[PDB]
């Protein structure tokens, strides 16, 4: 049993704006067994049928869906998708849950690997999210109205009632402070440190209608529609160019910050980690993740070994471009 995993799709042929909330991709409510998780992007694509509506998909489906639905840039899609798949997907069946555990991903892999989906805390998903609560408080996937209220507040205080790059700079810092003060297990290093800055500009670059060319800013009605209800705005047109994390540099600049966490199970006790990846040391992220994959798969032998080798190579093709050159690692050798 098992699947032979194809290489990732390339960029879409057509890269302009278009109506994505169309007749063939209607919003529909969740059925029994349907899965949703911490990503509002993937959630919206599933609830409109760009992904399978049950929220379980192949890497290739996820990549084509983020491109068709949102014009997410090809390399960015590769980096995110195979990261999620290596850590949280089933490499043998080639299926990833965008939320929690489900029989739909197929017969479970050998522990410590889990294939328990994007909900799994610790190596990918982490703390100081915009509309999701830290895992320490008991739920890392659900929309949180109190946190959305803070999104609205900061938009009112810094963005004239809209979400824009200024708001993102301020909100990111403030959420870090919230977690320092209230979460003794707060971690903000490695994958999370990098992903946390990119996530704060995705709403600007990808959730703002593509026909808006100037003074791009997101309304709270549209924010609520996507973040809470998993629904495209009416007549939503995607970005007119492939995009991802443009502006993330500026968000960090507004309140410079260093990877680390609360030490010794205590609040207000943030200690820097000088070994973590950061924005001038991106290849460390690659090495760390390959490390984590070795911990999940200490001695694979069969179809599982084959599919690990392929998925690792696929990921590297994206990482190499995105991080400006990394030496490929071969922890399971060549095919
Ligand atoms: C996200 O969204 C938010 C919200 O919309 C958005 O915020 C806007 O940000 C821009 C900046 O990018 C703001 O525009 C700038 O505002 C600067 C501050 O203006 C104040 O001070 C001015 C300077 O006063 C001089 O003169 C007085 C004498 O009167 C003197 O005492 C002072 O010492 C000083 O020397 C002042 O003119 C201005 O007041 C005018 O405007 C207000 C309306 O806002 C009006 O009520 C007043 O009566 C008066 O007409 C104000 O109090 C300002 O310095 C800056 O100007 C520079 O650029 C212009 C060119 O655009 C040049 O002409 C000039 O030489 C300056 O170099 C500019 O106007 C804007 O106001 C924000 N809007 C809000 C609501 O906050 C973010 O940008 C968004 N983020 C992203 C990434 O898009
Ligand atoms: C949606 O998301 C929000 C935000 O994450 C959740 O609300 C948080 O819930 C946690 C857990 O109950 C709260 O944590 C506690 O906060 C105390 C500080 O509170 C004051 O200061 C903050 C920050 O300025 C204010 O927002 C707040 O109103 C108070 O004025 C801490 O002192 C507590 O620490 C104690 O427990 C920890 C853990 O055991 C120990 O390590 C400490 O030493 C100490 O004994 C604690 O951390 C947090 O304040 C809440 N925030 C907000 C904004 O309400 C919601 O629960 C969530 N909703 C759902 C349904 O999930
Ligand atoms: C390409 C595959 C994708 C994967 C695997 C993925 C995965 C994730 C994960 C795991 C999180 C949670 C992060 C955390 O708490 O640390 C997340 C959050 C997020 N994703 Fe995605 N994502 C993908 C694509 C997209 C796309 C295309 C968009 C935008 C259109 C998007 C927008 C977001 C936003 C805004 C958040 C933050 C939600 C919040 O903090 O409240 N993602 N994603
Ligand atoms: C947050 C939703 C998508 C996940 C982002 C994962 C990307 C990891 C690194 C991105 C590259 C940053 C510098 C080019
Ligand atoms: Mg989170």
């Amino acid at each position: 049993q098992g699947v032979d995993p194809p290489p990732p799709p390339g960029p879409p042929s057509f890269t302009g704006t278009k109506l994505v909330n169309d007749a063939d991709h209607p919003w529909q409510p969740l059925r029994e067994g349907d899965i949703r998780g911490p990503c509002p992007g993937l959630n919206t694509l599933a609830s409109h049928g760009y992904l399978p509506r049950d929220g379980v998909a192949t890497p290739a489906q996820i990549i084509t869906a983020t491109q068709e639905g949102f014009n997410f840039e090809n390399n960015a899609a590769i980096v995110a998708t195979y990261l999620g798949h290596l850590l949280n997907g089933n490499l043998v069946t080639d299926l990833l849950s965008i939320g929690g555990a489900t029989p739909k991903t197929g017969p479970p892999p050998p522990p410590p690997a889990h294939a328990g989906g994007l909900n799994v805390h610790g190596t990918f998903e982490g703390d100081a999210g915009m509309t999701r609560a830290d895992e320490f408080f008991g739920d890392n996937h659900s929309f949180n109205q109190t946190l959305f209220d803070k999104f609205v507040d900061f938009s009112n205080r810094y963005g004239g009632g809209f979400y824009n790059l200024t708001v993102a700079g301020e909100l990111r810092y403030s959420r870090i402070q919230d977690s320092i003060a209230t979460n003794p297990e707060f971690q903000f290093k490695n994958v999370r440190f990098i992903t946390a800055y990119g996530e704060t500009v995705f709403p600007i670059n990808l959730f703002v209608d593509g026909r808006v060319t100037t003074d791009r800013k997101l309304s709270m009605e549209d924010a609520a529609s996507i973040f809470r209800d998993m629904r495209f705005p009416d007549d939503f047109h995607r970005s007119a160019v492939p995009a991802s994390n443009e502006g993330a540099d500026q968000v960090l600049a507004a309140h410079p910050w260093v990877p680390g966490g609360n030490a010794d199970n205590q609040v207000n006790n943030y200690v820097e980690d000088p070994d973590s990846a950061d924005f001038t040391h991106l290849c460390r992220l690659y090495e760390f993740v390959v490390g984590s994959v070795q911990e999940l798969y200490p001695n694979p032998t069969g179809i599982l070994r084959r599919n690990l080798i392929k998925n690792l190579h696929y990921w590297w093709t994206g990482v190499n471009v995105a991080f400006g050159g990394c030496d490929e690692l071969f922890p399971y050798g060549q095919l």
